[PDB]
DNA sequence: GACCACGGCGCC
DNA sequence: AGGGCGCCGTGGTC
């Protein structure tokens, strides 16, 4: 029922777009439209009428602004509706369902979409009046932010795509040797591929004990756990395994991604998704970059194709161990407190007893396998599954479990009260007060029951450790600008820069004073910086 | 060509 | 039976 006018709408007025794909580096801008003051403005030529847009307002205004940034427009996001219903609940992950909560349609127009974003706003904002700690997190963090994660799609990162091309015929070759291998142990060949047809080889056919089960359909497991108890007494096994971890890397990495460079900037384009998660994590999607391969020799080669512009260098920082930190200032422990004021290593102390090693000659790979312990075992790690990723006996793995907790009894404390709010509010909130509902704390069935409890406590931890992360972008990139760096991605407590030579030892220095002083906690917040030519060698 | 579910697995 | 994601190939389908 808006009055339709002529282009160009005034300022401050609600934006509405349709993209031909999902992507808005790869999109073409079909139609755009604005609305405003019981107005709605369709735009004739929508490429030309952007160059009126002093900001974009409205839903998926973030999309809009990197695909502004590619036509070389300084067109900065603002109000999105999306981000005021992710905060008041992390549910509302798209467009067409929160439209459909909250008062609308999505649909496939743009002046409808612009008409709807002004309306899902107004009522939104409606929401949000009296909750002052969602509002600080959409003014200080969220908002900000989508300017931030706008620039950092545009910009990209470059890929040594030869050096991909030439490693996927050397990665081939190997693979089949191993599938021949395969093959010959099961006496005929199958797809190797297919976990059904595998599974009918290794426990119908080959008769090897069936330790475990799938999760949906019940039927008998083929993953890595399950082929690791199995893997020194079967040789097949090894060789499955082998080809699983090549193969894993050759179709998601190695393959695809020379093939998404951009053939205008020539660089590798992902998205940094904001309303994504239930934690308040950012996402990385098409291609996803926050999984680049690091933990085997052959993954940490992939990693080495990221490089940066000749005369530039990367910058990588991570945050070292900032849920533990987190869980400490949440905690009000004492005990672990005092732990990270010593300066004390919790995932090199593990290392140290995972395998029987000093504390001084426990390499970087030793220090990773930790983590999973640490963390694992922090969220609810049943005792079973320690001892057999340790290949150590059930008691050893039940002394652990206890033995990590009784140092801080802080800790089980803030779980059982983090545990009672969620039962009785509905939700679960991180320090600066971002929130998620876990319904399924009161299920009855015991298992719905407890997986619920292990979301409900971690979402605190995890989610105030983005929180962090979040307001770190938000103040550093500004930074950055001055100086003629870039951000290049987020890797949920690492951040990916990208310097001047004659730069980078100055950028390096000021991110990471930025990021261990963006938020002081009870403990002090130590972030590790390293600088080189690719991603691999950035990191030590 | 593409959706949906699944197992499986890469990273944090 | 740690948590949080996204993408792969397969299977079944449309
Ligand atoms: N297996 C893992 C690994 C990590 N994380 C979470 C905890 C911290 C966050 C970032 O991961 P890392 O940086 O790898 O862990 P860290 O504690 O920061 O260790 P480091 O000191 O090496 O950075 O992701 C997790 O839940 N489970
Ligand atoms: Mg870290
Ligand atoms: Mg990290």
């Amino acid at each position: 029922a808006l009055e339709e006018a002529p282009w160009p709408p005034p300022e401050g007025a609600f934006v509405g777009f349709v993209l031909s794909r999902k992507e808005p580096m790869w999109a073409d801008l079909l139609a755009l439209a604005a609305a405003r003051g019981g107005r709605v403005h369709r735009a004739p030529e929508p490429y030309k009428a952007l160059r009126d847009l002093k900001e974009a307002r409205g839903l998926l205004a973030k999309d809009l602004s990197v695909l502004a940034l590619r036509e070389g427009l300084g067109l900065p996001p603002g109000d999105d509706p999306m981000l005021l219903a992710y905060l008041l609940d992390p549910s509302n992950t798209t467009p067409e369902g929160v439209a459909r909560r909250y008062g609308g349609e999505w649909t496939e127009e743009a002046g409808e979409r612009a008409a709807l974003s002004e309306r899902l706003f107004a009522n939104l904002w409606g929401r949000l009046e009296g909750e002052e700690r969602l509002l600080w997190l959409y003014r200080e963090v969220e908002r900000p932010l989508s300017a931030v994660l706008a620039h950092m799609e545009a910009t990209g990162v470059r890929l040594d795509v030869a050096y991909l091309r030439a490693l996927s015929l050397e990665v081939a070759e190997e693979i089949a040797r191993l599938e021949a291998e395969v093959f010959r142990l099961a006496g005929h060949p199958f797809n190797l591929n297919s976990r059904d047809q595998l599974e009918r080889v290794l426990f119908d056919e080959l008769g090897l004990p069936a330790i475990g089960k799938t999760e949906k359909t019940g039927k008998r497991s083929t993953s890595a756990a399950v082929l690791e108890a199995l893997r020194e007494a079967h040789p097949i096994v090894e060789k499955i395994l082998q080809y699983r971890e090549l193969t894993k890397l050759k179709s998601t990495y190695i393959d695809p991604l020379p093939d998404l460079i951009h053939p205008r900037t020539g660089r590798l384009h992902t998205r940094f998704n904001q309303t994504a998660t239930a934690t308040g994590r950012l996402s990385s999607s098409d291609p996803n970059l926050q999984n680049i391969p690091v933990r085997t020799p052959l993954g940490q080669r992939i990693r080495r194709a990221f490089i940066a512009e000749e005369g530039w260098l990367l910058v990588a920082l991570d945050y070292s161990q900032i849920e533990l930190r987190v869980l400490a200032h949440l905690s009000g422990d004492e005990n672990l407190i005092r732990v990270f004021q010593e300066g004390r290593d919790i995932h090199t102390e593990t290392a140290s007893w995972m395998f029987g090693v000093p504390r001084e000659a426990v390499d970087p790979l030793m220090r990773r396998a930790a983590k999973t312990i640490n963390f694992g075992v922090l969220y609810g790690m049943s005792a079973h599954r320690l001892s057999q990723e340790l290949a150590i006996p059930y008691e050893e793995a039940q002394a652990f479990i206890e033995r990590y907790f009784q140092s801080f009894p802080k800790v089980r404390a803030w779980i059982e009260k983090t545990l009672e709010e969620g039962r009785r509010r509905g939700y679960v909130e991180t320090l600066f007060g971002r929130r998620r509902y876990v319904p399924d704390l009161e299920a009855r069935v015991k298992s719905v029951r407890e997986a619920a409890e292990r979301m409900a406590f971690n979402m605190p931890v995890q989610g105030t450790a983005a929180d962090l992360m979040k307001l770190a972008m938000v103040k550093l990139f500004p930074r950055l600008e001055e100086m003629g760096a870039r951000m290049l991605l987020q890797v949920h407590d690492e951040l990916v820069l990208e310097a001047p030579k004659e730069r980078a030892e100055a950028v390096a220095r000021l991110a990471k004073e930025v990021m261990e002083g963006v938020y002081p906690l009870a403990v002090p917040l130590e972030v590790e910086v390293g600088i080189g030519e690719d991603w691999l060698s950035a990191k030590e």
